[PDB]
């Protein structure tokens, strides 16, 4: 006797594809790799309770390939398995509201994710993939599991792996609309003369080598090919924020002079991030944990500042 149930397959959890499945064959035999809200059911045979449920599958026909690209803006063939593998864990994390922002209770080396998430809620940024638009709206409301699993997938990180905040923000900015961001730099060498450069988009909002936006406006010393140090300084900025990054070093954060920052304690192989936000006072958000202080010093790695339009007075 042949028993069947109706189920729906999907790549985006919006467009559904009706299937009739044979209860005597695994999902994998019928669909390939198959997931039920992040759980791998490939090796499982259909259960009566599955009738009418939605299963994720891999994009295995042209209809699904188009739906997956339009939703996620990737064609990496391992993306949906990585997204589902992460979601099976992130759906069990907790997302407390801390000082009015969605955070993440510590689990699985997720500190870098927590500080990224907290940062996004303080800067003006809109995502391009519908998957991130939809998941980020859910995360602002407090249900951040899908957004966190998407960050893991986009960044090619698994649950439990040590991530870097700067690199994570780079990936997130790469799928955001920063097209009207522009940065003009001047590099002055006493031997070689001056060279201006213009940067756009993600490169216009990120700098690696100093935490201080004021120092970047005055000049920072960098190597020249002639062997002298040259001075690099900001000529013109058009963006709604800037991100200044450096290897971790002791640094003073002064109330009212930055938006938010990330602190890293540890070494190359293992460590822990915390988040500092400048509000009515300095709040230090460490996953679920919250403390306050009027002054702050620690091993800071990234600082975010508000911007709109800046033009140098340096001639
Ligand atoms: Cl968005
Ligand atoms: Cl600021
Ligand atoms: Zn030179």
């Amino acid at each position: 006797e042949v028993r069947t149930i109706k189920v729906f397959t999907t790549v985006d959890n919006i467009n559904l594809h009706t299937q009739v499945v044979d209860m005597s064959m695994t999902y994998g035999q019928q669909f390939g790799p198959t997931y039920l809200d992040g759980a791998d059911v490939t090796k499982i045979k259909p259960h009566n309770s599955h009738e009418g449920k939605t299963f994720y599958v891999l994009p295995n026909d042209d209809t699904l390939r188009v739906e997956a690209f339009e939703y996620y803006h990737t064609t990496d063939p391992s993306f949906l398995g990585r997204y589902m593998s992460a979601l099976n864990h992130t759906k069990k994390w907790k997302y407390p509201q801390v000082n009015g922002l969605t955070s993440i209770k510590w689990a699985d080396n997720n500190c870098y994710l927590a500080t990224a998430l907290l940062t996004l809620q303080q800067i003006e940024l809109k995502f391009n993939p519908p998957a991130l638009q939809d998941a980020y709206y859910r995360a602002r409301a407090g249900e951040a599991a899908n957004f966190c699993a998407l960050i893991l997938a986009y960044c090619n990180k698994t649950v439990g792996e040590l991530g870097d905040v700067r690199e994570t923000m780079s990936y997130l900015f790469q799928h955001a609309n920063l097209d009207s961001c522009k940065r003009v730099l001047n590099v002055v060498c006493k031997t070689c003369g001056q060279q201006q450069t213009t940067l756009k988009g993600v490169e216009a909002v990120m700098y690696m080598g100093t935490l201080s936006y004021e120092q970047f406006k005055k000049g920072v010393q960098i190597p020249c090919t002639c062997g002298k140090q040259a001075t690099k300084y900001l000529v013109q900025q058009e963006s709604p924020f800037v991100m200044m990054s450096a290897p971790p070093a002791q640094y003073e954060l002064k109330h009212g002079t930055f938006t938010c920052a990330s602190e890293y304690t540890g070494n190359y192989q293992c460590g822990h991030y915390k988040h500092i936000t400048s509000k009515e006072t300095l709040y230090c958000i460490d996953g679920a944990l919250l403390t306050k202080s009027s002054e702050y010093k620690g091993p800071i790695t990234d600082v975010f500042y508000k911007e709109n339009s800046y033009t140098t007075t340096i001639k």
